[PDB]
């Protein structure tokens, strides 16, 4: 009942003692496995004691006067309202807790470095948007990325929810053609098309920043444009590809979600966007050379000279690897932070054992911890896994509507 | 019914067949446990009459006259004897179904094309080792690789088992070392001591092949030495780097997976090796960029003059897809059959499109099936795919020592 774990490359054993407090039962069952898939009243109780517990432990408070007390003051709250308010240490302490808990996230080595700006009190899409604003220029910090999630008031019955209804809070344009096919990034062509919908000018490019639709409880949502001073992009150079920077190729500094649900103690909060810093593989192969992204790869290998006329040449292997090469080169050259997947790996491992000695394993999504170039060159190839559903925790959300 | 997308097209698909999947995997509701590498006759009879039932609609005969009298023919088999022995026909056809079934395999698109061996009726060690070279004299073919299986006598009652000690029928050996390192494949080093201990006279460079241990039943293993001119081997050398020839390395034409039980309706052969092709990633990736394999990474970049102090010049990366090329050009130059990883790749989306026309779905190890460079390059990676257990298998089973 508690998995054996093992590394291949060093051949050490753990066991993923943390396994056994899974709450949120994934996908799979002993007959089949589904770990590849993407997307697989008064309960409020049991979630909100069980955080509280959480948080107690972690600053070596269980059982002590202070616990205690607030476990009333939450069962009153509750009994009186249906609900409860975090503390503010609570709610940096539990969003801090779900940044660990992400499986998917290979940056975790990061996850007590975290700033918290609570917005609980916000109200209406105008006091969203100063607190996104807020949120961009700090996490921003002239390309000296720091971590951040900025917290909007938690979803409660009867009223509206607060969302952001980008995905991200930096997004390029996808529009289509006389040909369906987009220019910019056909990750957002439907929000391209509720921006465009609601009030906002089309430009013409592949790289225009979208607006924000920001909605506040029971409103429609408000179109915001970004201040562009505020939008830090890197145009994408090669050191020494001279040609690569004639492609006008660039990404944005700040990776930002803004489109997952925030849960902490039962409390739910729909609009919590958190940011970090990118790792290159994600803008260098997927953003830019997934077939249903930018697409770019096979244009940068005719511009490379290669033999895109037999697989086996690995044309697309080598163009990918320039264009990683391009990324992490722009992003340094620019003083924006960046992280390349060998490095992200390795802090990685390096996290799994800190976790491994606080909690007695780690939930991790090995699908996603493998970077999507040069896997097995990484450590995280060779250690198994053990992926499970830990709370407090980002999870995913419809799209509201 | 799992639904699974392909998010590279955006197509979507039922995996009904996972329904039927007999034998219980790792992952409960609680875990996943995907990425784990190694995670009574009425039992025997029920699994008979599946595959009983299998071959018959295969051969566009269920229910019919000949169906119901080989179900009472095992039924009756199983109550005299405890065992049952399978037809010519539905040996070829259960070692199919194991390829067919078996979820790490990329190169299933040939399942059907599979030359049986039945060496059902081999006697002894000595009449074994014949068997071995004859499959490996048919598979090999001069380079042109042909896929083959040889089926050694059932497990039965009252006998011991038929055992290729060697996981594959071609490996170099792994020396433990003066200094405690492993010259040769350290992924050998135990097969390598146990043909040591059994007389053979080691040699000392890094590629010497091995010798079979090969085990009659009820009888210690013995050792047998291939012919030289039976185990065709490409010496490695790049099309652009000369340099790369004086490495001085080299691997074996034929990949024949020898330590894999074939389970087929409840009958179990311990002893049953089959061959197909190489894909390049194999050798050139894992093989020769492992850290606990050949580890030449760093000595391939060290010699492509990369900057290896760091992690962001993804001198890694580059140096392995240099491997990499080196395999395909010297497997090509040499006229041995070797697939990269963009067509085996591509060829397996075929195959899992045949096999939802054709049965409803298809067991797939995700993690097995993207490759150990360019996992987001290829296709499979924007596949979601279900793992499950299907019969006729080939599973793993202990080392016989
Ligand atoms: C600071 C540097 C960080 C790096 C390098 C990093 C890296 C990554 C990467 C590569 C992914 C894969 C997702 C994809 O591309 O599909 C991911 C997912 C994710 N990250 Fe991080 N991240 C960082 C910070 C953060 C922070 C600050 C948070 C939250 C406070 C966070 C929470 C998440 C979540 C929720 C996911 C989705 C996967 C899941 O829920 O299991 N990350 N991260
Ligand atoms: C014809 C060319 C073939 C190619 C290119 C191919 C490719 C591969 C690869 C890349 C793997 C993963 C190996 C690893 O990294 O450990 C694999 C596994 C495997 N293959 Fe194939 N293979 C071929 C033929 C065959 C044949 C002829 C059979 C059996 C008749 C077979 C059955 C298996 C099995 C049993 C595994 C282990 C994984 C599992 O059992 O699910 N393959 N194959
Ligand atoms: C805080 C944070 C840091 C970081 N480095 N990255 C993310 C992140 C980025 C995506 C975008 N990403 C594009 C490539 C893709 F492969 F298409 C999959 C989607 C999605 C997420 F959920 C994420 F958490 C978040
Ligand atoms: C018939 C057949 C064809 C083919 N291309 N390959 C295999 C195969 C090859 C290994 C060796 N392979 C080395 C790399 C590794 F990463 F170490 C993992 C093990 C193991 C297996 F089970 C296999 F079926 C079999
Ligand atoms: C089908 C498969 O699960 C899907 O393509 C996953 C695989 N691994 C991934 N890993 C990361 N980091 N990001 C992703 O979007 C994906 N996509
Ligand atoms: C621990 C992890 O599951 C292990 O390294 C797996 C991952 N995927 C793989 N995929 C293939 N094709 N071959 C392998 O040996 C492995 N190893
Ligand atoms: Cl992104
Ligand atoms: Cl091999
Ligand atoms: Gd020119
Ligand atoms: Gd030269
Ligand atoms: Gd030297
Ligand atoms: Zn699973």
């Amino acid at each position: 009942k508690f998995p054996r774990v093992k590394n291949w490359e060093v051949g050490s054993i753990t066991y993923d003692t943390l396994s056994a407090q899974a709450q949120q039962d994934g996908p799979c069952t002993p007959r089949r496995c589904l770990g590849s898939l993407v997307f697989p009243p008064e309960q409020l109780l049991s979630q909100a004691r069980d955080f509280i517990n959480q948080y107690y432990s972690s600053i070596k408070r269980s059982g002590s006067q202070a616990h205690e007390q607030r476990l009333q003051e939450v069962e009153a709250e509750v009994a009186a309202t249906g609900t409860y308010q975090l503390r503010e240490s609570e709610l940096v302490f539990g969003a801090k807790q779900a940044w660990r808990n992400a499986p998917r996230c290979v940056g975790r080595i990061q996850w007590g470095k975290l700033q918290v700006f609570d917005a609980r009190d916000c109200r209406s899409a105008q006091e969203m948007f100063t607190y996104i604003c807020n949120h961009i220029k700090y996490a921003t910090n002239r390309g000296n990325l720091r971590s951040a999630i900025t917290v909007f008031p938690q979803r409660c019955p009867g009223r509206g929810d607060f969302r952001i209804w980008n995905s991200q809070l930096v997004r390029y344009a996808g529009y289509r053609q006389q040909d369906g096919s987009v220019r910019g990034d056909p990750a957002n062509v439907e929000i391209t098309e509720l921006c465009i919908q609601h009030g906002w000018t089309p430009g013409n490019g592949r790289f225009d920043v979208l607006p924000l639709l920001l909605q506040a409880p029971d409103e429609p949502p408000e179109l915001f444009l970004l201040p562009p001073e505020l939008v830090l992009e890197v145009p994408l150079e090669h050191p020494t590809l001279e040609w690569f920077a004639a492609l006008g190729l660039r990404w944005y500094a700040l990776p930002a979600v803004s489109n997952m649900l925030l849960e902490i103690g039962g409390l739910e909060f729909p609009a919590a966007p958190f940011s970090g810093w990118y790792m290159s593989t994600e803008i260098g192969t997927r953003n830019l050379c997934d077939p249903h992204r930018y697409n770019i790869l096979e244009d940068v290998a005719v511009c490379m000279d290669l033999d895109t006329r037999t697989t086996s040449s690995l044309w697309k292997d080598k163009a990918a690897v320039e264009i990683n090469v391009a990324v992490l080169h722009s992003y340094q050259l620019a003083k924006v932070t960046i992280v390349d997947h060998h490095a992200a790996t390795a802090s990685f491992m390096k996290h799994l054992e800190n976790e491994q000695k606080a909690r007695g394993g780690c939930p991790a999504d090995w699908a996603w911890i493998v970077p999507p170039i040069s896997g097995s060159l990484t450590p995280v190839f060779h250690q198994e896994m053990v992926n499970y559903f830990l709370s407090p925790a980002f999870r995913y959300q419809p799209d509201p509507w």
